[PDB]
């Protein structure tokens, strides 16, 4: 066996390596460990960016906005990225990270009831402001790392305050990779119109043997970083930790 000094090390050297600052914390059924090269990130308000869609999308199928084979069609006008200009699902639209699709769901809920099922849910700071189709890219919806790992505990258990099969499909749209008999379903988020820019990666890990291991990685992106530093970060990690 490994010291914790030498798994702290190497964590933290991933986090050195990509050349930024970051946390990942991780669950162990009610234990949270806290890793990394910026350890005092953990109790820090941040946008949620991207991760709300796994709450967005619980709220739109819970409420019958949406069902999980509707199409929503592109209206065909350009999008930031060209990846974004085709028809797609909830389940589609999250593995792309489709910010205009979750939009129109956002539109679909409505602020009123929007902000009934955050509250509901109390999730981070629970507050979503005036503004439906923005509040979780640049404010004033915020959630610290600690909450996001505890969120992730939470929908990987069934423990949400929504119906089981509203949970499950949601599950479904979030499986990201599989390795040597362990599944690893997340959500990544980007929030650029923030500064600095935060950068997430929040799921669990399914063991071959049923256990579920909740994470989320939280660091600061900038410009001329790729995303998938994100991801890199997060399974050598959890390698490191042989968790998968
Ligand atoms: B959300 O935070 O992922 C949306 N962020 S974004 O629209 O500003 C840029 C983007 C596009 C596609 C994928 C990602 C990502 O986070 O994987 C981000």
């Amino acid at each position: 066996h490994i010291s914790s000094q030498q798994h702290e090390k190497a964590i933290k050297s991933y986090f050195d390596e990509a050349q930024t600052q970051g946390v990942i914390i991780i669950k162990e059924g009610k234990n949270l460990s806290t890793y990394g090269n910026a350890l005092a990130r953990a109790n820090k308000e941040y946008v949620p960016a991207s991760t709300f869609k796994m709450l967005n999308a619980l709220i739109g199928l819970e409420n019958h906005k949406a069902t999980t084979n509707e199409i929503f069609k592109w209206d065909g006008k350009k999008r930031t990225y060209p990846m974004w200009e085709k028809d797609m699902t909830l389940g589609e639209a999250m593995a792309l990270s489709a910010v205009p699709v979750y939009q129109e769901l956002a539109r679909r809920t409505g602020l009123e009831l929007m902000q009934k099922e955050v509250k509901r849910v109390n999730f981070g700071n629970t507050n979503i402001g005036t503004q439906v189709d923005n509040f979780w890219l640049v404010g004033p919806l915020k959630i610290t790392p600690v909450q996001e790992v505890n969120f992730a505990d939470d929908l990987a258990h069934n423990r949400l305050p929504f119906k089981l099969e509203t949970q499950e499909e949601v599950k479904k749209m979030l499986l990201i990779k599989e390795v040597n008999g362990s599944k690893i379903y997340a959500k990544s988020g980007w929030g650029m119109g923030v500064t600095p820019q935060v950068g997430w990666l929040t799921g669990w890990v399914e063991q071959a043997n049923g256990k579920k291991i909740p994470f989320s990685l939280n660091l600061e992106m900038k410009e001329g970083m790729s995303g998938s530093i994100r991801n890199e970060i997060t399974y050598k990690s959890l390698e490191n930790l042989g968790i998968i």
